């Protein structure tokens, strides 16, 4: 836990203490502890950012495909299951681990909630779009997603 | 009509004739003259690329309002009615004026159909996305959403 650096290796890039601090705020942790920013913001950024490069990606691998398969090969790669995956594996602990949670949230499986994982990693993908920039969001997108794209067409 | 230098024009960009056509494609046309291929993959992308770009300059512009207000004030920005306004003052004649239809769809007042508008728009904003990069897709949006923005907050 407590170490982010193995964290910051998996995304590949890096993170000013403060962004990624925001970013790993749960709700719950932030309204037990005086009302302090949650996460939330960089998620909706990050959810428009990975739309946009999985959107991109299977326009340009399925060049033969219809817009409504394109809309169901897409919802294969960032459903909540499969974003709360991607932030499992992320990396050996797990993105469940570095989530900050709230008392009641955290013993109640808080850390394991594939809707917390996922809007997690959604909220991070935020973080590194507005410290980098697209091509570089994209970049890590496309390896992170890498494996679920290849997946979608079946 | 016809010539579509006075939308490359309001666009601000360069599009090759046949890019630019598909884009215009309406899904009557293409059906009605042998199953030609249809602006509705662009659209789909052009749809993500003005997401992003929307959701982005929000992001930035009120770093005080929660998701659900952004969510809020997207929504003001993008909705069929909104985009097909931009349409119909992208430039003198208007988009309709550019779109093929279907003999139906022509005289059942098929090119002021906000709906036929609103993808058309989407359909542009992804050509230029596919053509030129996100960047130049953002600045071309930025200055025709630009208003509408400003409008969003009330
Ligand atoms: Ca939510
Ligand atoms: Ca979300
Ligand atoms: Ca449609
Ligand atoms: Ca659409």
């Amino acid at each position: 836990i407590r170490s982010r650096q193995p964290l910051l290796d998996a995304l590949g890039v890096d993170l000013p203490d403060e962004l990624l601090s925001l970013a790993l705020t749960h709700r719950s942790y932030a309204y037990e502890n005086g009302g302090l920013p949650t996460n939330e913001r960089l998620e909706f950024l990050g959810d428009a950012v990975l739309g946009l490069t999985i959107t991109d990606a299977l326009f340009h691998r399925h060049p033969d495909r219809s817009e409504g398969d394109l809309a169901k090969l897409r919802a294969s790669v960032v459903n909540t299951q499969a974003l709360a995956d991607v932030a499992r594996r992320l990396c050996a602990e797990g993105l469940g681990v570095h989530v900050l949670l709230g008392r009641g949230e955290a013993n109640t499986g808080g850390a394991d909630k594939s809707s917390i994982l996922a809007d997690g990693m959604e909220s991070l993908l935020g973080a590194i779009y507005l410290q980098h920039g697209m091509e570089k969001a994209r970049e890590v997108i496309l390896r992170l997603f890498g494996p679920l794209l290849d997946a979608a067409p079946t």
